């Protein structure tokens, strides 16, 4: 048996997981089915295995949180676990097990280990006492910005044979934010990117935040607008406005209607100096938003272009604390 699960334990196989985000796998050793097994010395010689061939592509491991638990929630001594790069990189002890067992990896994995294969028949094999191991990886930062499904793969070796254990599969979304430059709140107003603004108008950036999807598998802590402007060509005035993109669910069930204003549940910081402006969710709101609900919103700072020339524009958009840089405009003056 394998499942996914996210911090505070609720399943999340199959769901969709923000990069950054931690999958807290929980991997069954199962030995349930050899109480009273009546194996021989060489057969158990064969040694106790447990692989698991993540998806080194999409995931980190984290070393520090991996454990191996008996029935009772106690950590097992003599199991221990190493990651290796590739098979190539492993021990020559450890190719050869493998093949033995007849265990295909892809790319990275981690081997956890019986270390005195009798001691550990007789404690735990012998008496039909499954392990669980707790596993947790994350989704790297850089995937969020081309997204994608993975899998983790989980094996089994008895007796230096193996098989199968179990496999879950997860996606992550790709978070594309997105900047425009308008003279309207209306969504429907021209995009003047590319195009000339007059000396001394105000405008507005347009700051598209990326969607995060429903079925997400974790509570959305962070979704901020960074916009380090070029104070050369650009003032902030220290106005603007956040509207939801979408139809938002509630845990409550209630819905707040696409285009809504948002901007009281946001707080702004402001750095003149470095003509930096950032706009945050508070965290009473996103804590609000169903697991189930998709969430996408956008911010127009207002602002005022202060001289003459060409000036660019850049925003950042972090989802829990995952930095995706929008698109940069230009306008001219
Ligand atoms: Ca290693
Ligand atoms: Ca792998
Ligand atoms: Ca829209
Ligand atoms: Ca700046």
């Amino acid at each position: 048996a394998m499942v996914n699960k996210n911090k505070e334990g609720l399943n999340i196989d199959g769901k969709e997981v923000l990069a950054g985000s931690t999958n807290y796998y929980e991997l069954t050793w199962d030995l349930d089915q050899y109480k009273g097994d009546k194996s021989s010395k060489e057969a158990i010689q064969n040694g106790f295995y447990y692989v698991d061939d993540y998806p080194e592509e999409a995931l980190d491991v984290r070393p520090d949180l991996v454990k191996v638990a008996d029935e009772k929630g106690n950590q097992v001594s003599g199991v221990s676990v190493q990651q290796y790069d590739s098979l190539e990189a492993a021990p020559k002890k450890v190719q050869d097990l493998l093949k033995k067992a007849n265990i295909t990896v892809k790319g990275a994995f981690q081997l956890f280990s019986a270390d005195n294969p009798e001691e550990f028949y007789k404690q735990y094999v012998a008496t039909g006492t499954s392990l669980v191991i707790t596993d947790p990886m994350t989704v790297k930062s850089e995937f969020g910005k081309t997204g994608g499904k993975y899998e983790n793969k989980a094996y089994q070796i008895d007796f230096g044979n193996g098989y199968a254990t179990e496999v879950v599969v997860n996606n992550v979304p790709k978070i594309t934010p997105k900047k425009d430059v308008t003279v309207s709140l209306d969504p429907t107003s021209e995009n003047l990117d590319g195009q000339t603004v007059q000396l001394y108008q105000t405008f507005n950036y347009r700051l598209i935040g990326g969607l995060i999807p429903q079925n997400h598998s974790e509570e959305l802590e962070d979704y901020s607008f960074v916009d380090d402007y070029d104070q050369a060509g650009d003032q902030y005035t220290g106005n603007y406005k956040t509207f939801s993109s979408l139809n938002l669910t509630m845990k409550d069930g209630s819905v707040i209607k696409a285009g809504t204003d948002l901007t009281s549940q946001t707080t702004a910081e402001t750095d003149a100096t470095n003509g930096i402006v950032t706009v945050r969710f508070k965290e009473d709101f996103l804590q609000k938003i169903s697991l189930d609900s998709p969430f996408q919103a956008e911010t127009y700072l207002q602002m005022r272009r202060i001289a003459i020339g060409t000036f660019e524009n850049t925003y950042v958009n972090t989802v829990n604390k995952v930095a995706y840089a929008s698109n940069t405009v230009r306008t001219t003056t």
